[PDB]
């Protein structure tokens, strides 16, 4: 992947290090959308929330981008944020606007051909990875943010005076708990599956995969005590976990060798999976062809044939009872 | 891998064909152990049944070889047939007598170091596969047989006068049924998983994998009618299916991507699995370290890193009740 000036470098990303930190371009897109256009805690100001200015480039495959679409539905932001969906196969050009795949839309704004052109437009000398999601400012032709965690907080409150549905997925009373959960699930899970799936030695695969199943056992106890992770309210920590769980059986079990148990084997994890899947709006953010083509085909080092496993059987519309059982 | 005269050919076999599937010894060794020393239906005599003469070479990882160990146990042939176990990693050299791995015994007769030395010591102008099991004649230093299916049929009877345990796993009454079963289970399943596992085309893959699961479902139905495949008697057809089943969850499901359902998800197939596993002495013929190392480490084309997955959870020691349910 990678842009260097760029200067997309199809892989050569790049001649070692020797210079250096990709770079100054690291901190490049961390501004915040705010209710009044003041700067948020990083970046500059200027990004007041309003209709018809902001746009989301996403992949349906990627969990980081998924979470921005979920929060866009829950918050009722569709009237304010329009969306393009990159193509799911992410090869030597990185993400692409090819629309030959159902649900890939192409760049419905500028018709570029590659996501990296959005990034070059915003910054002709950019150096760094070219990722989804991107929260793009159509008035200034630039990137507000491409940090998924921070876009979800903007969406959580920045449009509140403009008509966003009532809802706080990070409310002050729960913030400390949510932050502990988020760091523990990042570590052992959202990114313990990736260390397993791309480990290169057995020792490494082993210690990763063990963290994954130890965290899933712990989660199964917490979600056996109440409907969501912190209690009976849905938070951003549940949304983050859910985007990993919804891909676990279609891909991580077989693709990443996370294969001790399927999520369908855990009573509480699997009920939590359907419970959120069944919230009005959310099913339609889920596109399994994209998720499956993306992981199976894009990672040639892991899966040289590019064959897509027929996949663990399951059915996420089965009723779950969790709205009643607890409390 | 393969011998050519030979003349072991590491991997290359090779740059062209034009006739054909090697060769005049593509039967190889098809002699029979008989209670009198007369020729069996193929091959020559005089391999009379007796003690201190015959030896099996096998891998614990390989199902054709595994069935010979099970029939050795069921029939009480320990005092008649001594055993050597090749190493589970089958690389450039094919099977090997490397002995640095619990339960791999090295060649305990001649301390050869490669299996192909045995086949050459016995035909030095030999052309074809160098496979386990091999039933070896310590007297004449030659191979009676390397045909699994015939070795196990010799074991039914050749040693009864000399004191084998009672049992006949290929009885005339059941042979027609047994032969039909042996056929479709080979087509659609024992081979079906290798087909899916080695497909290069996605379309090949889909086709193989679907046939696997259509056979599992047919089996799960038959095995809900009586304890075993043909009725209430155990046969070699049961032992052939079992030997596949028992590798299905720890290998085939992840490594060959046959992942729609684990055997542990089917009431009758998994009880059949546990039923035979628990027969006295069968458990000790099953070594999952050899099995899993062999398959994940030897197929470097399917599994670049040779990382062995943690493996689907199962517990074969749970009581199964199929002794009571039937008939």
């Amino acid at each position: 992947g990678q842009l260097i000036d760029g200067v997309w470098h199809d892989t050569w990303y790049d001649t070692k290090s020797t210079g250096g930190k990709f770079q100054r371009s690291a901190s490049a897109f961390r501004n915040w959308l705010t209710a009044d256009g003041a700067p948020g805690p990083t970046g500059t100001g200027g990004f007041i929330a309003e209709k018809d200015r902001y746009h989301l480039y996403v992949s349906l495959a990627c969990p980081w981008a998924h979470r921005t679409l979920i929060m866009r539905k829950l918050k009722g932001l569709e009237p304010f944020i329009s969306v393009s969906v990159v193509n799911p196969l992410m090869l030597e050009n990185g993400w692409t606007f090819d629309d030959s795949f159902p649900g890939a839309t192409g760049d419905t704004l500028y018709q570029n051909e590659f996501l990296y052109q959005l990034y070059l437009h915003a910054d002709p000398h950019y150096s760094g990875r070219v990722t989804v999601p991107v929260l793009w400012d159509k008035k200034n032709h630039t990137i507000v943010s491409n940090e998924s965690a921070e876009i979800i907080r903007m969406f959580n409150t920045a449009f509140d005076a403009l008509g966003a549905k009532a809802g706080d997925y990070y409310p002050p009373a729960l913030q400390t708990k949510i932050d502990e959960l988020n760091g523990w699930i990042y570590d052992t899970v959202n990114n313990g599956v990736y260390k397993a799936g791309f480990a290169t030695s057995q020792e490494a695969y082993d210690e990763a995969v063990a963290k994954v199943f130890e965290s899933l056992a712990r989660l199964e106890q917490i979600l056996g005590q109440h409907r969501y992770l912190t209690g009976n309210q849905l938070t951003e920590a549940d949304i983050r976990l859910w985007t990993t769980l919804v891909r676990f059986d279609p891909v991580y079990v077989t693709h990443f060798k996370c294969d001790k148990h399927r999520i369908s084997d855990y009573l509480n994890l699997y009920g939590f999976l359907r419970d959120i899947y069944q919230m009005p709006g959310i099913a339609e953010t889920v596109n399994f062809d994209h998720i499956r083509n993306h992981y199976f085909r894009s990672h040639k080092t892991i899966n040289p044939t590019g064959i897509i496993s027929i996949g663990p059987w399951q059915d996420l519309d089965e009723p779950h009872g969790r709205d009643v059982r607890f409390g």
